[PDB]
């Protein structure tokens, strides 16, 4: 906890000072890929999102968000579109004092903090909502510089990705007085959200994966159905992206969310 948070405090230092100093030497400037970044996020309330619903190699594997992310942009040059598992009350999450989760990890190794502390309406909205069902809100954060490996390791090169920042329920502070199949359509519901943002912004490349299942205590055999009713069996997003990954990164003994998506998919 104590060097994720001094990494923490330094991301932050890097952002205002708009550059960083990669293990070689290199002196790299990020602050007009940041503000760039900063500029052109936007909120999508559920109304908006469910407008765009009126209007593919898939794999699974062990790796982080970031370094299914950096696979793909070394390999073609669309920028990739990667779900952050967001808080609903906080930007970044817990990062700034050291907690360990996928949302913290993006924080600390990104601008996506520059991008999500800009939008203060949609932590507003949750904190004054008081339901861990959250809302189907989502943050979309265009060309994210990216400028850390998963050891904290500053990069020689930064990449650019985009995220989508939308909060799964928290099926673990709901306990049973939501059934399953609520839960389900709540889901369902906010993926589907998810795929049209990433589609209308033009992203043909995805990194997902075990969305709700940690911090927030989904079921992961649920959350894999969920996009799989999305993605396969002629599902509204069947064909529409060109490679997704279920980018499955879990410490756990048996890494059991890993393995519920590699079942299904
Ligand atoms: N870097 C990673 N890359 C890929 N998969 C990961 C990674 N880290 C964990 N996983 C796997 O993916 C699963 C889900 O990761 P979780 O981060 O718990 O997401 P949530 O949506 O349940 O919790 C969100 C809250 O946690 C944060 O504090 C937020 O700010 C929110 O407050 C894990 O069980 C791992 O199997």
């Amino acid at each position: 906890r104590h060097s994720r948070r001094a990494i923490a405090a330094e991301t932050v230092e890097i952002l205002e000072r708009g550059r960083y100093t990669a293990p070689s030497g290199r002196v790299v400037p990020i602050a007009d890929h940041v503000a760039q970044a900063v500029r052109g996020t936007r909120l999508y309330r559920p109304e908006k999102l469910a407008v765009l619903l009126e209007g593919t190699r898939i794999e699974v594997t062990e790796e982080t968000t970031l370094a299914a992310a950096r696979r793909l942009t070394g390999a073609a040059g669309d920028q990739v579109a990667c779900l952050n598992f967001a808080s609903a009350e906080h930007p970044g999450g817990g990062f700034l004092s050291g907690a360990h989760a996928q949302e913290e990890g993006l924080a600390r190794s990104s601008g996506l903090y520059a991008s999500l502390r800009a939008v203060p309406q949609f932590y507003a909205f949750h904190h004054r909502q008081r339901d861990p069902l959250y809302s189907d809100h989502l943050i979309y954060s265009p060309g994210v510089p990216v400028f850390r490996d998963d050891a904290g390791r500053l990069l020689e090169e930064p990449y650019r990705v985009a995220f989508l920042t939308s909060p799964a329920p928290n099926r673990r502070a709901i306990g049973d007085l939501r059934t399953v199949e609520e839960i389900g359509r709540v889901l369902r519901g906010r993926a589907a959200k998810v795929l049209a943002a990433a589609r209308h912004h033009g992203h043909r490349r995805l990194v997902l994966g075990a969305w709700g299942c940690g911090v927030f205590g989904n079921d992961p055999a649920q959350v894999a159905e969920t996009f799989a009713g999305l993605l396969l069996d002629g599902g509204p997003f069947a064909g529409r992206f060109a490679h997704v990954v279920f980018a499955v990164w879990d410490t756990a003994p048996g890494a059991p969310r890993h393995a519920a998506f590699a079942r299904r998919f």
